[PDB]
């Protein structure tokens, strides 16, 4: 019963965290930005974004978004929740070590409604909260 | 223990929902922008957000920002939660009636190191479940 926007997004966040790729650059072209806003980097069109998912990523266990409360207006989408990462730690600062951590986020999503291909990716991330959790680890 | 960039979050935040227009100039000079990117709706320079916060809470009788996080990097500061509002419903499409709505929202503050003033407000606000609210209303 969620309106088609929001079932776009949930296809989206679907096939990046079950790290499906071929799934996932359907959603890319060439001007499709991801842009982590706190940490200000920007990945742009379908082969960068998807080269740096797969740096990411690579050997990572579990992976998932935990989504509090979503909502939109028109093809903006706006999700509320909590990233979960456990994997190796060597790209951490923590090899040696599977670290597990919970990172309170917001992500908005822009799809092109005639195309539905994503026009914009924003994420917000809590990364105190993360190197605190680190730092015990 | 909060950094000083969530302090001066929470003490704008403290002025706008008080409707202490006094104190929340103090945030805003020439340059600063509030942007609603739910509304399409932007404006620019103390003059102009000041009148248009006047004009928007116009007999408003009860108003907060009931945050469940907040965190920052640097000047940008996130904040998670529920804004509460019961006052007149003509801005609403209620004329002659008091609403009362409780909405879930984002909101990003970025101020300047130097000067403590506000650079940029943005905010992301579930109007639909604002919506959903006022159908019985």
């Amino acid at each position: 019963d969620r309106p088609i926007e929001q079932q776009l997004a949930l296809g989206y966040i679907k096939a990046l965290t079950e790290h499906d790729y071929q799934t996932l650059s359907k959603y890319y072209n060439r001007d499709s930005v991801f842009y982590d806003k706190t940490a200000d980097t920007k990945y742009i069109g379908t082969r960068s974004i998807i080269a740096f998912l797969q740096r990411s990523h690579e050997g990572v266990l579990e992976f998932d978004f935990n989504i509090e409360h979503m909502f939109n207006t028109g093809p903006l989408v706006v999700m509320i929740g909590n990233y979960h990462l456990r994997g190796p730690g060597e790209q951490f600062g923590k090899p040696g070590k599977i670290i597990d951590i919970a990172i309170p986020g917001v992500t908005t999503l822009k799809f092109d409604p005639n195309t539905q291909r994503l026009t914009e990716q924003v994420d917000l991330m809590d990364y105190q909260t993360m190197s605190d959790q680190l730092q015990s680890q």
